[PDB]
């Protein structure tokens, strides 16, 4: 009977016909669903003079107030004769039009119609409301129309929780050597995970019969599978169903046409759904059809693309029914920087626990995880993935099938098919998987079909596990709130599109319009500025300080905005440069104006100086000021809340305000952006770079003696003359006995690393906290702050991307467990041999001790540790006392896409009593004839790969091919070294080749 008028908006979407509409999908507190339809207008902003002139009048119009319109075109000047920036005031109108309309000098055209809908009717995209039924007329069951949303939506109310329905899916298509093509390859599986409004999970997988034997099909039935002959016969409470391809496909079409809230895949948009759809057209005639909630519009499922250069392409579904088709692969690429975007890597990082041993021996380890084993609920998360996980990875490398599992709400007990090395504790991960589909299809039979079923369901369920892990539901809503956009458009549109809502709201609040009256000349700002450590290896501890949101703070500090730019003064010679600099300082003094040297924009210019007026807060800085404030609010809300559902919501909001603030720098330099401003962007970079150098100049060589911190240079404000005490000698609250010395060791865009001559992590943290305080009170000024993050012990670092250290955090003390930090690496467990590991471990421990002596050039360390390598190496090549064991390496056998490895294992199987089986882990070594001498050439070191089985004995007329191991080893050693020229001379002489340095 009666509609619940209490609704929570969950998506918004549009139909596109000649007769088009905007639709809302909302969820009521009971659980019912209400679609509401609204007429589509196109919005235009005009000046009052244009308004009065209009051919026929607009359908509707609301006044906007007086608004300043400002010319933000950027001009350079070769002297100080800088014309004032053009500026007019006028009453403005927001006009509505049911047809598209060309209005000769309409303004604010960059902003989106949908944004105007929300702003103009006072509707928040994710709001809860008590609808005013007076303004709704029903039209289907469940679908109402609303001519007056401003009044209908007038009673906003607080957020109530709602249930939501999900379908997560994955498919498996047959193939042998080429990538599966819809014209030739059938779908072999379709797996589905349905989460109901109740929270109940339903799992079901359809298996393609036509790829099995009539006997096999009957075995499946006997074994407990259901077999069905048509769509009508499907029973969704059956986890395993066999049917024909056409049935399977008709079943997908039925599911995909349903109005789930979310349909969720990993690369489903470009692969899985494309394949289902095309394969369905092929085998029957049929389309997958979506309909608007009032049945007025019907579209056939058609995947479309969106492009965005700096770059990758994303794929999207064109459903007009309110369902959010969400591809985690696109999303994870937009929201994270990672080395791999393969599902196995993404799973490895996201889902891991610490596993305490319960049994050893046979070919079966066993572990337990719980609150007592890692951290509160880390095992609960792991247990939830295990419900369908088939392969756990142990200790980073040992992939091993599950055998049994016990699961409860907080822990798991799992038994696995691995080797043995039983330390009391080990790390468990759901990552890589030693499965060769191409082989599986080649030998396909019932048991393999069931194995794939188990794999396919797990990939579908990984989509729900990842969806919980990345918090996509709340990120979507936070996105919608903040960007003033439909939930479904939040992770579809790009960074330049999403900034526009909040920007528009600000332009309205500040009664300001920004107009570029010219074609933008071409230049971005980037000059690829990359940062290299003063040295790689650290004997002493290293202090880590982060600037707090440097670039947003730079823009605020300088009042950097396209309209606060007074002008840009350039010079081609030193006389003009000097004259201009002295006129600058008279005409645009501080502190009202800041003047910023930038990298000049033309090759003939020796100087370029952007001048900003800080008297009236500019658009961009105020935007950022809002974003930072809102983030702070939410971080506090996140700690004042206690319900974990609320924590998730406030964490997402907080995150969204981080992301959007961080988008602003790039957007200032991107020419298709509403925030583009060459000078502002360049100036932001320049001011930031200067803050880094200032902080570094001050700490580099700074010392702490008595209770005084002697900074290495005065505390002078680098941009202009200042109120503050520049005295670099500064009272500290540290112990008088402390005597320490500091070195600026690395620094980048937003971070600064300070070596301290001490290994005492307890004291290193005590001092750093005090450095933090003095840096913020005396060194820095206005809104520039750092924060002490952590101490890094045994830092070895190569870049910001590739580094290794033990990290004792700010919270930390001397004796808590560090955090092993690895980054950018590729090795361990049989990429590299025990001879290499044992040598690297030795050559490090000796090098760290050479740095604690203090008695070094670059070259007195370097000569000494390279002499020592020639000695140890020539010794091993002559004395040859090291077991063959020490040079063995591993690998997994599998089929192709690898190629000369198949020839390697084949020939071993073809010539030897044993067979290395197709999912087996086999040892190898670099072996050559003993009559080969020291070799400075090289070749296909693949020829010398020799499978070492259990029988194998080294020929009397064979040797370990030491060179291969040595070259790889001196490589790792010369990248520990700072003297580069010495290292290359060694490597050419010893190996006839030129070494790689990780640049």
């Amino acid at each position: 009977g009666a509609m619940d008028p209490d609704v929570r908006c969950i998506n918004w979407f549009e139909s596109h016909g000649e007769n088009r509409f905007l639709y809302l999908k909302s969820r009521c507190r009971n659980g019912e669903t209400v679609f509401i339809r609204f007429p589509h207008y196109f919005y235009y902003v005009v000046t009052d003079e244009i308004y009065q002139s209009l051919s026929p009048p607009p359908f509707n119009a609301r006044p906007l107030g007086k608004m300043r319109t400002i010319d933000i075109d950027e001009t350079i000047s070769y002297n100080l004769d800088i014309k004032d920036r053009k500026c007019s005031v006028a009453d403005m109108w927001l006009i509505e039009e049911p047809k598209k309309r060309s209005i000769q000098n309409a303004t604010m055209d960059e902003f989106l119609n949908i944004s105007w809908f929300y702003i103009s009717n006072g509707i928040s995209p994710d709001g809860c409301y008590s609808l005013d039924e007076q303004y709704l007329t029903k039209i289907n069951n469940g679908c109402y129309h609303c001519d007056d949303p401003r009044n209908c939506f007038a009673k906003k109310i607080p957020r109530f929780d709602i249930p939501r329905s999900y379908l997560f899916l994955d498919i498996e298509c047959h193939f042998d050597k080429k990538f599966p093509s819809v014209f030739i390859n059938p779908i072999s599986h379709t797996s589905y995970c349905y989460i109901d409004l109740s929270g109940k999970r339903l799992l079901f997988t359809l298996i393609n019969e036509e790829m099995l034997t009539e006997q096999e099909i009957q075995e499946a039935v006997d074994r407990g599978c259901l077999r069905i002959q048509s769509l009508m016969e499907m029973d969704y409470e059956r986890e395993l169903v066999l049917c024909s391809e056409i049935v399977l496909l008709r079943i997908a079409k039925q599911l995909l046409e349903l109005t789930f809230d979310y349909v969720v895949t990993f690369n489903g948009h470009n692969f899985d759904l494309r394949y289902i759809t095309n394969r369905l057209e092929l085998l029957t005639g049929e389309k997958i059809i979506f309909r608007s909630p009032d049945k007025k519009e019907a579209v056939h499922l058609c995947i479309y693309e969106r492009n965005q250069s700096s770059a990758n392409t994303t794929f999207h579904v064109n459903n007009n029914n309110g369902t959010i088709f969400f591809d985690l692969y696109s999303f994870i690429q937009k929201s994270e920087k990672l080395d791999s975007y393969k599902l196995d890597s993404i799973s490895k990082n996201a889902f891991s626990c610490m596993g305490k041993v319960l049994n050893r021996g046979v070919r079966e380890m066993t572990f337990i995880g719980d609150d007592t084993t890692d951290a509160k609920g880390k095992a609960a998360a792991f247990a939830k993935v295990l419900t369908t996980g088939n392969y756990v990875t142990v200790d980073e490398d040992i992939i091993c099938k599950v055998i049994r599992k016990d699961i409860w709400e907080n822990g798991f007990k799992v038994v696995l098919l691995c080797p043995t090395l039983p330390n009391d504790t080990y790390k468990l991960s759901f990552g890589k998987d030693d499965v060769d589909l191409a082989q599986m299809y080649k030998d396909y039979n019932l048991n393999i079909a069931l194995d794939m079923a188990r794999y396919c369901i797990h990939d579908a369920c990984l989509c729900q596990y990842l969806w919980e892990y990345y918090g996509v539901e709340t990120k979507t809503d936070a996105g919608a709130s903040t960007y003033v956009l439909p939930q479904s458009m939040v992770f579809e549109y790009r960074a330049s599109t999403v900034i526009k809502g909040p920007l528009l709201k600000l332009l309205l609040e500040t009664k300001t319009i920004l107009v570029r009256s010219e074609t933008k000349q071409k230049f971005p700002y980037e000059g690829g500025k990359v940062f290299a450590p003063k040295q790689k290896m650290f004997s002493n501890n290293v202090l880590i300080f982060d600037y707090n949101s440097l670039y947003p703070n730079v823009c605020i500090f300088g009042n950097l905005s396209p309209e606060t730019l007074v002008g840009v003064v350039v010079s081609t010679n030193r006389l003009e440069e000097e004259i201009n600099n002295q006129l600058l300082l008279q005409k645009y003094p501080p502190p009202r104006y800041i003047t910023v040297h930038c990298e000049p924009r033309l090759p003939n210019l020796i100087s370029e100086i952007a001048i900003f007026d800080r008297s009236i807060e500019g658009t961009i800085p105020r935007l950022l000021r809002t974003f930072l404030a809102e983030r702070a609010r939410y971080k506090k809300m996140l700690k004042q809340a206690t319900s974990s559902t609320e924590k998730a919501i406030y964490d997402s909001m907080q995150y969204t305000y981080k992301i959007v603030a961080n988008s602003v720098y790039g957007l200032m330099g991107f020419r298709n952006s509403a925030l583009y401003s060459y000078a502002s962007a360049k100036s932001c970079t320049s001011i930031g770079r200067r803050m880094i150098l200032y902080l570094e100049s001050v700490l580099n060589g700074a010392e702490l003696s008595n209770g005084m911190l002697r900074f290495a240079n005065p505390l002078s404000n680098p941009f202009y003359m200042d109120d503050r005490d520049i005295n670099p000698i500064v009272k500290t609250s540290l112990p008088i006995d402390y005597r320490f010395r500091f070195r600026s060791v690395y620094g980048d865009t937003d971070s600064v690393f300070t070596e301290i001559d001490s290994q005492d992590v307890d004291k290193s943290i005590e001092i750093a906290k005090e450095l933090e305080r003095l840096i913020n009170n005396r060194v820095l000024f206005n809104n520039f702050k750092i924060e002490f993050e952590a101490v890094y012990k045994n830092l070895i670092m190569q870049s910001k991307k590739k580094y290794t250290t033990m990290k004792y955090s700010a919270s930390s003390n001397s004796k808590s467990v560090p955090e092993r930090i690895n980054k950018g690496t590729s090795e361990t467990r049989r990429d590299v041999s025990k001879f290499h590991k044992n040598m690297i471990k030795t050559y490090k421990t000796r090098l760290s001790e050479m740095l604690s002596e203090g008695r070094m050039n670059s070259n007195q360390v370097c000569i000494d540790i390279l002499r020592s390598l020639e000695t140890d190496l020539r010794s091993e090549f002559d004395s040859r006392s090291s077991p063959l064991e020490l040079f063995m390496l591993s690998r997994m056998h599998h089929s192709n896409y690898d190629n000369p490895n198949m020839y390697l294992v084949t020939e071993y199987n073809k010539n030897n009593p044993e067979t290395i089986e197709l999912g087996e882990r086999y040892y190898f070594a670099y072996i050559c004839p003993a009559n080969v001498p020291w070799t400075k050439k090289l070749v296909n070191i693949k020829t010398y790969e020799t499978i070492i089985d259990r029988s194998f004995k080294l020929g009397s007329d064979q040797r370990i091919f030491y060179e291969v191991y040595f070259k790889r080893l001196t490589s790792e050693i010369v990248n520990l070294l700072d003297n580069k020229v010495l290292c290359i001379s060694f490597f050419e002489r010893m190996f006839g080749s030129k070494p790689t340095f990780y640049e």
